[PDB]
Order: structure tokens, then C-alpha cells, then sequence
């Protein structure tokens, strides 16, 4: 399907390259196992990055009162 809450993301960034490579710059509370390497700053609320690359962009599910 496509209505899946596997990941949400408000800011993807696909690279200028050949072939391309893409990733969600918009960091979250939850880091999903969709990307292989989840790293997290132990902040409050914590921030957490897909270090590992992807070739997809997920729809927006609005995290915090900013975006
Ligand atoms: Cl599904
Ligand atoms: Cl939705
Ligand atoms: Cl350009
Ligand atoms: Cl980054
Ligand atoms: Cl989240
Ligand atoms: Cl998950
Ligand atoms: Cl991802
Ligand atoms: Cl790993
Ligand atoms: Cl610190
Ligand atoms: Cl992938
Ligand atoms: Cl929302």
C-alpha cells in the first residue's frame, strides 16, 4: 500500500548526483527501521537521524508547532 505509518517526513533532500541518493533532513523523536542506521542526539525532545541513505520520500505528518 501507500497509507503506511512506516515513516513520516516533513523535509526530504534528494542529492544532485548521478545516480541520485536521498534522505530525510527533518529529524524526529522516532527513528524507524526503514533506514538502517538510526543515530540520535540525547536531547529533549531527542533528535534522531537516518544516517543511512534511502531512495524514497515519505509524506508529511507534522511533528512540532513549527512545521
Ligand atoms: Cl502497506
Ligand atoms: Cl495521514
Ligand atoms: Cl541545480
Ligand atoms: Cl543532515
Ligand atoms: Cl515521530
Ligand atoms: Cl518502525
Ligand atoms: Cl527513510
Ligand atoms: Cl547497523
Ligand atoms: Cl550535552
Ligand atoms: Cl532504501
Ligand atoms: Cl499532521
Amino acid at each position: 500500500g501507500d497509507d503506511v505509518k512506516s515513516a513520516c517526513c516533513d523535509t526530504c533532500l534528494c542529492t544532485r548526483s548521478q545516480p541520485p541518493t536521498c534522505r530525510c533532513v527533518d529529524v524526529r523523536e522516532s527513528c524507524h527501521s526503514a533506514c538502517d542506521k538510526c543515530v540520535c542526539a540525547y536531547s529533549n525532545p531527542p533528535q534522531c537521524q537516518c544516517y543511512d541513505t534511502h531512495k524514497f520520500c515519505y509524506k508529511a505528518c507534522h511533528n512540532s508547532e513549527i512545521e
